[PDB]
């Protein structure tokens, strides 16, 4: 064995059906059906007589489970010594080697190396947008010198025309009269950072994109949203993931500053415990900051690129609301998936069918957590030549929204819980996205 570990996957937590956003967790009780409609012990028990719509299905052909399933790791076998060895260990893809595993020691017998690793994160194609920021990435690395760093690589992966469309409480009151218009045209990019680690390749950062161009109608013209962000925290060394992570943030400010893009938008929100942004099965000791600790953490971000002259200044949705002297509804920026797009749809129900009435006090209620970034100020934004955008469109299915990778990751074992999972897990993305290329 190549080490002394009996290892296997822990379960995933699976949902509930019932609540729409319940989940669960680990060793818990639950109730399945074709392994497909899965319902909470509490959520289950408080239905409605047997019957349960889903067709109704009785709670008779229900399944009393635990979510205590664990697969065993899975082994490959030497072609010359027959030696048994976990696939994870000693990264043996079927894919990258066809001619079949051979252990190190055979290697080293016959004075041979495994043939070179096709489809690896360098491999990738590039992109203005990814060499731009993995060179931002690197020189700063090579000024602090560490011994430990690796050469890290950044590489879009995905790039498409989109529309978010407003939903049917926003649109009844403003699109329909001709106020607002009913959906903002955007692309959405998807981009990846990888770490070499001890000659093998760890993706380490993920980010998902809203870029709203020039063709834009308001409010959103000029403005890029970032819908998910997500790490697996083993970039060596430890003392320097931070500031890897400012300067992918910082060049992507940068980048789209350049290009005309006048205002950025985050909304500092961390995960629900147990849920996947990205990465499916983080690490169990890379904890989730609360609100105020990551809100805080975006300050200091944010404070680093109003220093390095990128970024003008930032303030919260209320005092930016203030300042540009706000009244309706109809003028906030309407992004797919965020937050105010749905609490909308609630304040005019409580309204009545105003925009307007309670707008100022929810924007105060929740202004901490959203951050409104200035990247051009003053004249200069009043009169921008067109954004034109010097990469093509890059259809990737896999990264078409953050659902489809962490799908696959469910589907295929990768997890991103530990250094050499998370290797066996970026191994086996980057020959997915080679081959779906
Ligand atoms: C102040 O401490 C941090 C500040 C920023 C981040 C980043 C990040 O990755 N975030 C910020 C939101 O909370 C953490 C998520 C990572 C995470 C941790 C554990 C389980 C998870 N499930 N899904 C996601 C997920 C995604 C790092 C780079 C960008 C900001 C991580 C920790
Ligand atoms: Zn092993
Ligand atoms: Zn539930
Ligand atoms: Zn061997």
């Amino acid at each position: 064995y190549c080490c002394g570990r009996k290892l296997e996957f822990s379960p995933q937590t699976l949902c509930c059906y019932g609540k729409q956003l319940c989940t669960i967790p680990r060793d818990a009780t639950y109730y399945s059906y074709q392994n497909r409609y899965h319902f909470c012990e509490k959520c289950f028990n408080e239905i409605q007589g047997e019957s349960v719509s889903l067709t109704t299905i009785n709670k008779e052909q229900f399944s009393k489970r635990k979510n205590d399933t664990l697969d065993p790791e899975l082994f490959v076998e030497c072609t010359e010594c027959g030696r048994k060895m976990h696939q994870i260990c000693v990264l043996h893809h079927e894919i990258i080697w066809p001619a079949g595993f051979v252990c190190d020691g055979c290697l080293k017998k016959s004075a041979r190396t495994r043939k070179e690793n096709k489809f690896s994160a360098k491999r990738l194609p590039s992109t203005r947008l990814g060499t731009f920021l993995e060179n931002r990435v690197n020189d700063f690395l090579r000024r602090q010198n560490h011994p430990e760093s690796g050469e890290v690589t950044v590489r879009v992966v995905h790039a498409s025309d989109k529309t978010v469309e407003v939903k049917p409480g926003m649109k009844a009151r403003f699109v329909d009269s001709g106020e607002m218009a009913e959906s903002f045209p955007y692309r959405t990019k998807a981009l990846f950072a990888f770490e070499e680690i001890d000659g093998v390749d760890l993706c380490f950062f993920g980010m998902h994109v809203q870029e709203y161009g020039s063709d834009c109608p308001p409010p959103n013209q000029r403005r890029v949203y970032i819908s998910y962000l997500d790490s697996v925290h083993f970039f060596r060394p430890k003392c320097l993931r931070t500031a890897v992570y400012h300067e992918i943030l910082i060049g992507y400010l940068e980048y789209v500053k350049k290009l005309g893009y006048t205002t950025g938008h985050i909304w500092a929100c961390p995960p629900s415990e147990g849920d996947d942004y990205i990465f499916h099965c983080h690490p169990p000791d890379q904890k989730i900051p609360k609100p105020k600790r990551l809100q805080e953490w975006f300050k200091k971000m944010l404070d680093k690129a109003v220093s390095e002259r990128i970024v003008h200044d930032y303030k919260d949705i209320f005092k930016q609301a203030t300042e540009d002297r706000l009244t309706s509804a109809k003028e906030l920026p309407y992004f797919e998936g965020d937050f105010w797009p749905n609490v909308l749809e609630e304040s005019i129900k409580e309204s009545g069918g105003s925009g307007s009435q309670k707008l100022y006090a929810t924007m105060e209620k929740h202004k901490e957590v959203f951050f409104v970034i200035r990247l051009i100020a003053g004249p200069a934004a009043n009169s921008l030549p067109p954004i034109v955008d010097p990469d093509p469109l890059i259809p990737c299915d896999l990264m078409d929204g953050r659902d489809a990778f962490l799908t696959l990751a469910r589907d295929k074992h990768l997890e991103f819980s530990s250094l050499r999972r998370a290797q066996w897990s970026t191994m086996c993305m980057l020959v997915e996205l080679h081959t779906q290329s």
